[PDB]
Parts: structure tokens; C-alpha cells; sequence
């Protein structure tokens, strides 16, 4: 009830959208925006890979941070915290990534809430995802204030290469991220922990 304010910015893994063990030694950080064209073969192509060869194996925690830069994006980023919170007890990151995936994958106009809330069912969760109320928590435009949060996160990370998708592997920045550089680096990390 009665405790200190919340960071800005967390400093672990654990409290941001993050799946696999919050523990792992190594973290994968990525930033894509809901309308960044290069996204979609890499949550199509790219994203599940890494879930299957790192996340899945206890190797990596896997952290997806959304971002909104350009115009009619704003009420998708609005979408995906809605769903990321969609139940006050607990955030879960798989309703939200998947959700993030299908955003992705649509074909300047074109996140309404119609469009927005059809991607948005049968989406799982651990207690379901209500039409209505994600219509309402996007016209309200709760997330703004963090959505700014993770542009100047995300900007300060990359140093201003605010480009997307990047994903960040340890403390390696790669831009327009494949999965065999993203392998080629954690080849490197397995490495430099054996040391």
C-alpha cells in the first residue's frame, strides 16, 4: 500500500516484457515499432528461432520493448501495454509478444480499434482478453507516458539509432538483427563466459 516510488527505468530483466528464465546469463533485448516494415521477417522469421535455440533452453531471457516513431503507430503501442496488462495481478509478456507478432505481420491509417481487437482474439493467456475493454484502454491512452519511456530507452541504448527491429544480445548492439549474426555473437558470449 504505503511504499517508495518505482524506478523510471528497471534494472533487471524481470520487469520488463520479458519470457524465458528472468535469471539467465544472458539477455536478449530487442526494440521493434508496430509499423516498422523490417519487423515482420524478423518476428515471421527471426524471433521464434531465438525463442527456440536460446529461450527455450534456459541460455537466454528473451526481452521484447515496444517503441512508437512514426505517425498511426501510437494506438498499436497503446494496444500491446493494454494486453500486456490485461489482468492487474500479473503482466504476462507471451499474450503480449504474440500479440505483438500478429501486429506485426498485418498488411498510415491502419491501427483502429476494430483492427486492433479482431488481431487481438484468441490470444492466449494464463482471464481472457475482452474486445471492449481493449477498445476502451487504447481511446484512453494509458501507455503514453511509457511508450516515451522506452523511445528515450531504447534511444540512449542505441546511442540514437533509433532503427528497428535491433536486438541487443549481451552488450552487442545489432541493427537489423539475423539469426545467424545473433548466433555468431552468442558463440562469442559462451566463449567469454568459458573464460
Amino acid at each position: 500500500a504505503i511504499m517508495p516510488p518505482k524506478t523510471h527505468i528497471p534494472t533487471t530483466a524481470k520487469y520488463f516484457p520479458t519470457i524465458g528464465d528472468p535469471y539467465a546469463p544472458i539477455n536478449i533485448t530487442v526494440f521493434e515499432e508496430p509499423s516498422c516494415s523490417a519487423c515482420e521477417e524478423f518476428s515471421s522469421e527471426v524471433f521464434p528461432l531465438i525463442k527456440k535455440h536460446f529461450v527455450d533452453t534456459g541460455e537466454a531471457s528473451l526481452t521484447l520493448v515496444p517503441v512508437c516513431f512514426i505517425r498511426g503507430s501510437m494506438p498499436a503501442a497503446q494496444a500491446l501495454l493494454c494486453v500486456y496488462h490485461h489482468d492487474p495481478k500479473r503482466p504476462d509478456p507471451e499474450a503480449y509478444m504474440e500479440y505483438f507478432h500478429r501486429i506485426l505481420t498485418y498488411k498510415s491509417h491502419w491501427a483502429t480499434p476494430e483492427v486492433l481487437a479482431k488481431l487481438a482474439e484468441k490470444i492466449p493467456t494464463h482471464r481472457e482478453i475482452n474486445p471492449k475493454g481493449l477498445i476502451q484502454c487504447i481511446n484512453s491512452q494509458r501507455f503514453t507516458e511509457q511508450l516515451k519511456k522506452n523511445n528515450i530507452y531504447g534511444s540512449q541504448i542505441m546511442g540514437g539509432q533509433l532503427a528497428t527491429p535491433t536486438a541487443v544480445v549481451g552488450d552487442y548492439l545489432i541493427e537489423d538483427p539475423t539469426f545467424d549474426e545473433i548466433e555468431r555473437v552468442i558463440t562469442q558470449l559462451r566463449h567469454l563466459q568459458a573464460i
